[PDB]
């Protein structure tokens, strides 16, 4: 199993308020996460520091349930969010999204934590299937629906998250599990990928095996079509 990872500010952003982390130790999990207000870069800092924190501390006693220790460590991170809100006035609108990938000790199922407008894609023989479906206003809208126009973006937000870490009222935090398959790739990534590259372009690129070019290959196509946002991603090779 291979993981690489990669951010970047893109093209117009002056700096960059996404953050992420790999468990390089023992590649049980993979965090990525998109700051907004600076920061910001606080915001998606703390998710990413706590998240792993809490998974550091309490995978081994709660690995079995997986579901109870994803959804710990997101109010773990969102409390710390909002404690330096209820602290700092300035910072007081922070928040970021997250999303987290923790694999099961045998490495073949992979747990699917988020919370917001980034995503996790599985990709397999050529096929990408995005796993996570976006906390937006544009997107919940189309996944009822109507406005199934797509034609969703864009809108006036498209940019609008309707769920993100730092904010009290976090009722959904969404965990799915996921089957692996040797071979398959799994891609965290925040929305400045997305809005840059169709799914059949990071479909290409997670064909290349080397996920260290596919990371670099994707951050950079990202930039060359345009690059209006900060970009990062994480590329798992099962
Ligand atoms: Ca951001
Ligand atoms: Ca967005
Ligand atoms: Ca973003
Ligand atoms: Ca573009």
């Amino acid at each position: 199993m291979d993981v690489a990872g990669l951010t970047d500010c893109g093209l117009i952003r002056k700096s960059n308020q996404d953050a992420f982390y790999i468990d390089e130790k023992h590649q049980r999990f993979f965090i990525v996460a998109d700051g907004m207000g600076a920061g910001g870069e606080e915001a998606s800092r703390l998710a990413v520091d706590h998240i792993r924190q809490y998974l550091e501390t309490h995978l081994e006693d709660l690995q079995h349930d997986p579901v109870t220790l994803l959804r710990q460590a997101f109010l773990a991170a969102n409390h710390a969010i909002v404690e330096q809100q209820r602290q700092n006035s300035a910072r007081a609108d922070m928040g970021t999204t997250a999303v987290v990938i923790l694999l099961d000790e045998k490495g073949d199922r992979a747990w699917c934590a988020h919370v917001g407008d980034s995503r996790i894609y599985r990709w397999r023989k050529d096929q990408l299937q995005q796993i996570t479906s976006d906390h937006t206003w544009i997107a919940q809208a189309v996944q009822l629906g109507s406005l199934t126009i797509e034609q969703a973006r864009q809108h006036p937000w498209r940019h609008v998250l309707s769920q993100c870490l730092g904010r009290e009222d976090l009722s959904q935090i969404d965990i799915q599990p996921i089957d692996l398959e040797p071979g398959d790739r799994l891609l965290l990534c925040s929305d400045g990928l997305t809005e840059e590259l169709t799914d059949d372009v990071i479909s290409i690129y997670l064909s290349e095996p080397n996920v260290q070019k596919a990371a670099a290959a994707l951050v950079d196509a990202a930039k060359t079509h345009g690059g209006r946002d900060n970009v990062t991603v994480v590329v798992i090779s099962v």
